[PDB]
């Protein structure tokens, strides 16, 4: 007799591996977390700022970061305007509002992030979540929370903030998961914490439309939620049915 | 018999404890400090740093960011006054002051702040605190100490630095007290401190005269000791005589 | 009788400890380390950025931060060009590569540092060490480290990347050493450490040639080995004949 049916099956099962790879990558320790700051502007389009760091991406925009430019041209306009924000009255400024100010923020994080410990505060003109600096701390009653922020999977959330005001600024943290109850702020392994957080800012990236936005965020694989409450994205690896 | 005079007393106190609040709220762990860094230049006009952070307000300005405004239009002029000053004689520049190098630093330093642990250090052109890297230091023999900034009050302290030089940087660390001998960089806490110490720096602001600076102190209740070495702003609250 | 040959010698040991003063002044704890990154362009000139810190120097250079000036005239064209890198086919941007595009990077690093430790890694046009993020790390396999430096003294080690693409960019971590076995990561100096680490980023400097940019090195006593892999200058104190 001969039994000539074995077809190997290693390659489905490689594929496999290189799938669940990209969904468990992220959980080793020291892995890369992403998270992309997303500003929409009066004139419908984007502002994008990507982040990533092993251990935590935590970081600010104070006011005058928020604006769309802010060009030599337009330096003085802003100046003036961020007089009266920040300084009322002394502000040579006209306007009740500025072009650049954005309307809105998105915020799309991804990685092996501790939710619970995530913080997202949309702060006064002062980047502080108090009026008065004497009853401020580290984050208010107001902060958004991991919980708050709209869950696309187990690697990826997504946060919509409406700008109502042109006084606001931001501020957040979002902290890696520890591996287990292994707390990486012991002696043994806080040095390495320290020196490999090295946040990284990206250079601003100006995307015309929700189009090109959701292009951006499928290519880097990044969770987002467009303006019909769709998700496009959700930072999982692809698949056929199951 | 009867007792009409039963005239509630709690007014008072609702508005002691409001008082009270804002002179004690400072000293809350994780509560935010607030350091205002002022330049003062030759057209008699001033440059405001705001910071805040809940943990140490720590940062530096290396020599070009001690400059007014160092717009496009003045780029060049500036390049080569720095090439000049931190690497002679490679500057194509031909005076020997700059009209936009500030005459004195002013800082306010309001917090509930280790006094005894705070450095203010005037750099050199390198932003180093001896002459060779070799024998620099983290802070050197001439660092500013607390004890040497003007107290105002029990919140506040604010030290004067004048400029008689146009090579120097500055380089400085306001950290927090600890809750009595709890220190937080233990094991327990330290994750936290770190992630939360988020060093706000706001975008300096542009002040014309010493009116309206110390109209900005007053209104953020920083501490400020104006040109004729009088207490304008103490960082305390207001009070009616006792 | 009399003697009369006591012609003192302690200025010869005077300035034989002024010289060993240089050369171990760097190994105290929290003496300077200093790093500095040279990025050469195709005009063949350099843009030097001077860093130092007393506990460790790490940081980045985005894709954005690579360019030579980035000047307002430029700002379209280079935009575009980021757009295209960063975000193909999304830019208006009509040529392979741009002017101001640096073609290498020669890294001068200085101090009491754990060579062990060190990284320098070239990343991609997003800053990350893989391409899907999800399978990037703090540091990956092609990571440049302390060894791969060409070692100039015990004092200095310098590194020569060529660019050969226009997609990359840059992250280093340079860690001093501890004192023997004592970690300043333990709960007795961690503090100290944290709050002491101001990594200071000088202004860029642009130096036309590399005749000038020898005589930089030199006066700064920072390790450097010139286009003819000679050692021009290696951190070290100057000395006679032994
Ligand atoms: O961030 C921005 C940018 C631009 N702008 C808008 O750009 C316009 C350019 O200004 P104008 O076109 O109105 O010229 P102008 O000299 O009349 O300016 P003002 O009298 O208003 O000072 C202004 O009217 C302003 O509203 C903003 O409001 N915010
Ligand atoms: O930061 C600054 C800004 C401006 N300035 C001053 O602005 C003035 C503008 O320069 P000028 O008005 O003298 O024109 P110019 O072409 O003659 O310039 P030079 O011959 O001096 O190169 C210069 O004389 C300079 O002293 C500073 O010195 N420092
Ligand atoms: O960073 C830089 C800076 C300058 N440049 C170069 O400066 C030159 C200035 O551009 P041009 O002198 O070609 O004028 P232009 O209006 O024809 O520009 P394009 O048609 O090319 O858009 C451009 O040709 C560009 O290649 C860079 O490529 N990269």
């Amino acid at each position: 007799s001969n039994q000539p049916f074995n077809q190997p099956n290693v390659l489905q099962e490689r594929q496999h591996l290189v799938n669940r790879q990209l969904v468990q990558g992220p959980n080793v320790q020291d892995a890369i977390k992403r998270v992309a700051i997303i500003f929409i502007y009066k004139n419908g389009s984007y502002r994008l700022i990507d982040y990533n760091a092993p251990e935590f991406i935590n970081g600010y925009f104070n006011w005058r970061d928020m604006l769309y430019m802010d060009k030599p041209a337009h330096s003085n306009r802003h100046k003036e305007f961020e007089n009266q924000i920040r300084r009322p009255d002394h502000g040579d400024s006209h306007h009740p509002e500025l072009f650049e100010y954005p309307v809105a923020i998105m915020i799309s994080a991804n990685g092996n992030i501790c939710w619970e410990n995530v913080r997202v505060e949309v702060e006064n003109e002062d980047c502080l979540n108090h009026e008065d600096w004497r009853r401020a701390r580290a984050w208010g009653p107001r902060c958004y929370k991991g919980s708050q922020m709209m869950k696309c999977s187990a690697l990826g959330r997504f946060l919509y903030i409406p700008l109502r005001c042109q006084n606001e600024s931001l501020k957040f943290k979002f902290p890696s998961r520890m591996s287990g109850g292994d707390n990486r702020y012991s002696s043994h392994s806080i040095g390495q914490v320290i020196q490999n957080n090295i946040i990284i800012r990206n250079n601003p990236l100006y995307l015309d439309n929700e189009g090109d936005l959701i292009d951006y965020m499928q290519a880097k694989n990044l969770c987002y939620i467009d303006s019909a409450a769709v998700v496009d994205c959700n930072g999982l690896a692809g698949d056929s049915e199951c």
